[PDB]
DNA sequence: TCATTAAGCAGTCCGCG
DNA sequence: GCGGACTGCTTAT
């Protein structure tokens, strides 16, 4: 096989590099590696390295990479440009591996970690690590088994061995039910003391080191708390048997408003999955509890235990070590799903970068364009020191508040990078300015044509159109690996909607699912099979098809971003190629392109409907926009249709045959007019949405920019079983929103668009008779909690202090001398409730940690004075009222003259 | 929350005769 | 009460 690299780091003069060689082995070296560097040199001089303007360079061998960085430095004294890849390991595996790598996962060790910490006195501190670790399970991706090192003799108590019998069995025979599928790949080791627990667990890590060490809050608890506790009860150079390299260091994690601290463990690749899932999943969730994502992704339980998890240990030990397990394998089974991971490992290899640097798109994106540019033997530019400014984004058209019976939709694909490889925009293309004239001006195409030469932004900047930049040749390939990806993504999307169809009639049969690929669009035959399949295997063969269009999201939606986030870096100080030239030609191109196809779109209804002014297109955002339907689908009247799907097939046939080629000559026109590289703007249909026929549903409704909701029969060519509520920025989207309220709001907004107003008022006067008795955690808001110490005046609200904090303020008194309750977490979330007046907590709300019940002291008082009319009021008919009154609706019936009977 | 602008709403503080 | 100046937080893109 071709080798790969796993780790690499620097050290001193020495690049220490973990690899698998052709044989498939695991390795590590030592390199005394010689970087090189580069200097302008005179024209008159013989070189074959040119930096990215063209101009000449000389390349500088140093005897080591002390030498280079000193070297650096002295240029910075001098005042002159010190040239090429300063991060010397990137260079090294630019050197080391100069071809495509082809990685094999099944020879990178991925181990996946939990440690247990029994503390009587509050949050076992990882920096201070004062307490035993009297559980550790580590999970080896190679071995495929469960290490379990359990401590039977603590100073918090002794205890019995863990019982894998036990374990196995149901909940309802005592178990823990410990999944049967991991029972056979557990290997339990007791210990009599800790001593040797931490000992034969730095042996074994020695034996099986994790190349990609992962974990839930691995990096900010479980590492630090092994490495400190190691460190204190052996001293540090045991501690650093975590590293292969025997080096670490305490780095410093500064934000805004204080710092933590991580151990570095050279040699070893870090991602932590609660990192991955924030940067990766595109949720924002209430609560990053392990029991609550869990139960988002995977639909299981949450761990179940009495007392308080600093009694777990001493009184159910058992059930301890169970839950242990589990919290490892559930880590494994998100990523079964959700496939960061692969991901990671995908990306980190593509770039040539240290993995864990995957987080990073800046470093990132600096990787792959270096190693372009050095195919060509091109010289990459010095980073620059900038001050952040500001510069202008993409426009957002103010809609009518209204609601919208018929809307179509329509969207430029990957538009920002379209926009970039389009213009040609890229440091080294940049060809001089043009004067510009108001963006309108180019927007309605009275403005001068700006160059007869060069490729041109409506910003003024003008680019070259001979050859594509870096940038734009580079975003290309991860742009098109990104559309392989989402096809898979749409078919699988369609695939589990053929089920959902078939699953109506399911057949009364013993049979099993089909052996399909879900990345595919279903043949004739297969659709033939799966109206003759049972529910159980409709619903196996569902569950298959979603858990592949989870895997495609996945790949497509996290290549999209790392494209868009090229862009982000052109304004970001910290990025080599930093331009906000550069990145304002981008996003004001954005802004005339949405509004002169706005203009056109107009123009072209107009004109098939014979009237002039009208404004078809309501509302548009970026790189979409929504054109209101009605006077198309009056054109054959409702009462031609034979059901809802009948006008869709009119509307999708309307959009894809008429509008979207007068839509593709408008972005034409617009080419010739920028004078661009090439035509890249492709806008096609995106949704089409309106009210069930013959209902009285209004269909769908904006209340204000980023504010809207649309009932949805079909998106990107698929095509729903059921139609499909798209909602966006209104509170049901929301993580501040309570649970059960996003729920109401939005059957609120589903009566509304499919059933109409009478259907909202039964709900509406239904719930609000009901609601007092959801459940507290269902109806508590949401917040981060920030800057607590700011605000905290000797234990009471400062000026200015926020609802939330205030809360929390509150809660704090309450618990004031218990360091066993929890404590909030400057930075984490917390739930908010409402206090009714004269309340014994003294203030108008509370708050405590999110993901939590509120401890068991206070639980009864807040229960009891819980003000469920602001509640009520604020959450949900606040919210509700600014839905009814835009769509010009109302949620209580008005008085009529039939009231007189 | 170490890690690539637009614009909404909640809430504080305080003016608005 | 609302709405502007402002902080804080959270979405859409
Ligand atoms: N996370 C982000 N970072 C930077 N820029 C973004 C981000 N999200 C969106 N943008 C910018 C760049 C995008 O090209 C533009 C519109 O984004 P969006 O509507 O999400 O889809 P898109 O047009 O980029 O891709 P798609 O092909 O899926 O439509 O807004
Ligand atoms: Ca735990
Ligand atoms: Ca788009
Ligand atoms: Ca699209
Ligand atoms: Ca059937
Ligand atoms: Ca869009
Ligand atoms: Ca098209
Ligand atoms: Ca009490």
């Amino acid at each position: 096989m071709k080798e790969f690299y796993l780790t690499v780091e620097q050290i001193g003069d020495s690049i220490f590099e973990r690899y698998i060689d052709s044989n498939g082995r695991e390795r590590t070296r030592e390199v005394e590696y010689k970087p090189s560097l580069f200097a302008h040199c005179p024209e008159s001089q013989a070189t074959k390295y040119f930096d990215i303007y063209g101009k000449p360079c000389t390349r500088k061998l140093f005897a080591n990479m002390r030498d280079a960085s000193q070297w650096i430095k002295r240029m910075e004294d001098i005042g002159l440009e010190a040239l090429g890849m300063d991060d010397f390991k990137l260079a090294y595996l630019s050197d080391t591996y100069n071809y495509e790598i082809k990685y094999d996962h099944t020879k990178i060790r991925v181990a996946n970690f939990d440690i247990e910490v029994t503390s009587p006195d509050g949050f076992p501190e990882p920096s201070q690590a004062k307490h035993p670790i009297d559980a550790i399970t580590h999970y080896d991706s190679i071995d495929d088994r469960f290490y379990v090192f359990d401590l039977l003799n603590s100073p918090y108590g002794n205890v019995e061995e863990w019982s894998i019998e036990i374990a196995a069995k149901l909940q309802e025979q005592g178990g823990d039910e410990v999944p049967s599928e991991i029972i056979d790949k557990i290997i339990y080791m007791p210990f009599d003391n800790e001593k040797e627990l931490l000992m034969e667990y730095l042996n074994f890590w020695q034996q099986k080191t994790p190349v990609i060490l992962t974990g839930w809050n691995v990096e900010s608890f479980a590492i630090p708390y092994v490495y400190n506790r190691i460190k204190n009860i052996f001293g540090e150079s045991t501690a650093k048997r975590l590293s292969p390299h025997r080096k670490t260091r305490v780095k410093v994690i500064e934000n805004m408003y204080g710092s933590r601290e991580i151990i570095t463990l050279f040699g070893i690749s870090v991602l932590d999955y609660i990192d991955l899932y924030k940067k990766f999943s595109f949720t924002n969730q209430p609560s990053y509890s392990l029991d609550y994502i869990s139960e988002f992704e995977l639909n299981v339980g949450k761990l179940k235990y009495d007392g308080p998890i600093s009694k777990l240990r001493e009184s159910n030990h058992q059930r301890y070590i169970s839950y242990n397990i589990i919290a490892v394998y559930r880590v494994l089974q998100i990523d079964a799903k959700r496939q960061f991971i692969n991901l990671s490992l995908d990306m980190g290899y593509y770039a040539k970068i240290q993995i864990q640097s995957v987080f990073s798109p800046i470093k990132t994106w600096d990787a792959i364009i270096f190693n372009s540019l050095k195919e060509q033997n091109k010289v990459i530019p010095q980073g620059r020191s900038h001050p952040v400014q500001p510069y202008p984004g993409a426009f957002v058209k103010e809609p009518i508040p209204n609601r919208y019976k018929y809307v179509m939709s329509f969207d430029l694909t990957s538009l920002y990078p379209s926009i970039i490889r389009q213009v040609n925009i890229s440091p080294e293309t940049i060809a001089g300015t043009f004067k510009v004239a108001p963006l309108h001006d180019y927007i309605n195409a009275v403005a001068e044509r700006p160059s007869d030469v060069y490729s041109c932004s409506p910003n003024g900047m003008m680019y070259y159109k001979d050859r594509d930049g870096v940038v734009p040749t580079e975003i290309t390939k991860v742009f098109n690996q990104r559309k392989e990806h989402k096809g898979y993504m749409l078919a699988a999307q369609r695939n589990g909607e053929i089920i959902k169809e078939a699953l109506h009639n399911p057949n009364l049969s013993v049979d099993e699912p089909l052996d399909v690929d879900y990345r595919f669009d279903f043949s004739d035959e297969i659709k033939e099979k799966i109206k003759k399949l049972s529910a159980k295997s409709l619903n196996e063969m569902l569950f298959r098809a979603q858990r592949t269009e989870v895997a495609g999201m996945t790949a497509q939606i996290n290549r999209k971003l790392l494209i868009n986030s090229l862009y982000g870096a052109l304004g970001n100080v910290w990025f080599r190629y930093y331009d906000l030239r550069n990145a304002t030609a981008i996003t004001t191109f954005g802004q005339m392109a949405l509004q002169w196809i706005e203009r056109k779109v107009n123009e072209y209804l107009n004109e098939v409907c014979g009237t002039e002014g009208e404004a078809f297109v309501l509302y548009g955002d970026t790189d979409s926009i929504y054109v209101s339907a009605d006077k198309i689908i009056d054109k054959v009247g409702e009462s031609k249709f034979r059901d809802t799907n009948h006008w869709v097939d009119f509307l999708d046939k309307f959009a894809r045959e008429r509008m979207e080629p007068a839509i593709d000559r408008g972005f034409r026109e617009m080419c010739e007019y920028m004078n661009n590289k090439q035509h890249l703007m492709f806008m096609d249909r995106e949704a089409i949405a309106g009210p069930p026929l013959g209902s009285k549903g209004i269909g769908g409704f904006w209340t204000g920019k980023k504010r809207y909701a649309l009932n949805v029969w079909d998106m990107e060519g698929t095509r729903y079983a059921e139609p499909k509520l798209k909602i966006m920025g209104l509170e049901t989207q929301k993580s501040s929103t309570p649970k059960a309220v996003q729920k109401a709001l939005k059957e609120c907004i589903r009566r509304m668009l499919q059933e109409g107003e009478e259907s909202l008022q039964e709900y509406f006067k239904e719930f609000e008779k009901e609601f007092r008795q959801l459940n507290y955690i269902s109806i508590a808001s949401v917040s981060s909690a920030n800057n607590i110490a700011k605000y905290d005046v000797g234990g009471f609200p400062g000026p200015k202090c926020p609802f939330h904090i205030r809360g929390i303020l509150t809660y704090n008194r309450a618990i004031k001398g218990n360091i066993d309750a929890p404590q909030v977490v400057e930075g984490e979330k917390v739930y908010v409730l409402p206090l009714r007046e004269g309340n014994p907590f003294g203030d108008k709300c509370i708050a405590w940690p999110s993901g939590t019940e509120i401890t068991d002291l206070i639980k009864d008082d807040v229960l009891h004075w819980m003000d469920y009319t602001v509640l009520l009021e604020k959450t949900f008919i606040k919210p509700l009222e600014g839905f009814t009154s835009a769509a010009k609706l109302d949620y209580e019936k008005k008085a009529s003259l039939f009231d007189m009977f």
